[PDB]
């Protein structure tokens, strides 16, 4: 059967916290007022919520408010602990109050507003020192929540808001994020396709907070490379024929060898024989500004397959990537 995993960090902040800490399932929800917030309008629905821009009538600041669909199966308690338990982290999103929806009978999240700009709009359209100065600040909410025992499990551009203007950026959406436990087996079906790590795409459940450095490297690699997304799968099989095609089959072969996992046998018609690529390959003319010696360091420490090799959060905010961005 598959060889045992555990993150190389933070390995054991949860087993020495009361249960009070991880134990979501005991919790006791403090409810505010609903009648302080009023609806203004629908900003976005998921399969698991609405969100609307609201006001707190008793100080007239903007809010978000997300209304959880029934659907989320209770596990708004785990969204509502973790929340908690980060609030106040560095760009984690704040949620100010949990009231009950009259209309849906479930629990409304009240959260900070933050007057975001569209990523499809900022995202392929940042300066160098823009990717590296905002690429820092996701680092900092990914340490913190990392060092918290806690993995997001859904780093992708659209659960970033950013607040271009006032240089302000805010990790959001923490309904996929789950408490780190060595040794627990996690549901692989986590992350948005272009964004899943190759332990998810190999169906290897004992994974950890490096999942996300994954993600934040598919991130780099879009903007970087000004190329979205970077791995483009047609779907969850071809995503890992994607990554293969650039990072090579023969470290994937190595990958799966060292956890002794099985490739799903629909891989041996599709995955081929491929080499891994430099990453000078992907750089042309409308890209090279963004693309550095150290940049590419950066990204290839990421994007590994093996997640035990990938930099934690703090060894990012190490790298030289980052010397040139103001502290
Ligand atoms: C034409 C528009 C542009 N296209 C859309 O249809 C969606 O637009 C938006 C715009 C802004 C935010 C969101 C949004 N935010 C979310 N949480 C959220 C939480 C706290 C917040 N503080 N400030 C902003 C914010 C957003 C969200 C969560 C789950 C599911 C979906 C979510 N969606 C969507």
């Amino acid at each position: 059967g598959p060889v045992p995993s555990r993150a190389r960090v933070y390995t054991d902040v949860n087993t020495h916290r009361p249960s009070e800490y991880w134990d979501y399932e005991s919790h006791v929800v403090e409810w505010g007022n609903q009648d302080d917030y009023q609806l203004v309008r629908k900003l976005g629905r998921g399969k698991y919520s609405e969100v609307f821009e609201a006001i707190n009538i008793t100080n007239n600041e903007k809010v978000v408010v997300k209304i959880l669909k029934p659907v989320a199966a209770a596990k708004i308690k785990r969204e509502i602990k973790i929340l908690e338990n980060l609030r106040g982290g560095p760009n984690i999103i704040t949620l100010a109050d949990i009231v009950k929806d009259p209309v849906s009978r479930t629990p409304a999240l009240v959260f900070e507003h933050v007057n975001n700009t569209d990523f499809k709009q900022l995202y392929q359209t940042l300066t160098d020192y823009d990717i590296r100065f905002y690429m820092y600040e996701i680092l900092k909410a990914l340490d913190y929540c990392h060092s918290m025992g806690i993995m997001h499990r859904d780093v992708k551009p659209h659960n970033v808001m950013i607040d271009h203007e006032h240089r302000k950026l805010r990790l959001i959406d923490w309904g996929l994020a789950e408490f780190y436990h060595p040794g627990q087996e996690y549901n692989v079906r986590v992350a948005s396709r272009y964004f899943k790590g190759p332990e998810l795409l190999v169906d290897y459940q004992m994974y950890d907070y490096s999942l996300d450095m994954w993600s934040l490297g598919c991130m780099l690699a879009s903007m970087i490379f000004r190329k979205e997304p970077f791995f483009h799968g047609h779907d969850n099989y071809d995503q890992l024929v994607r990554i293969a095609k650039v990072l090579g089959t023969e470290d994937l072969y190595d990958y799966i060898d060292k956890y002794n996992i099985e490739l799903d046998p629909r891989f041996n018609d599709i995955l081929g024989r491929h080499s891994r690529k430099r990453w000078e390959r992907f750089v042309h003319s409308e890209n090279q500004h963004l693309v550095s010696p150290e940049a590419l360091d950066f990204l290839d420490k990421l994007l590994r397959y093996d997640h035990q090799s990938r930099l934690t959060a703090r060894e990012a905010m190490e790298h030289p990537y980052f010397y040139t961005v103001v502290k």
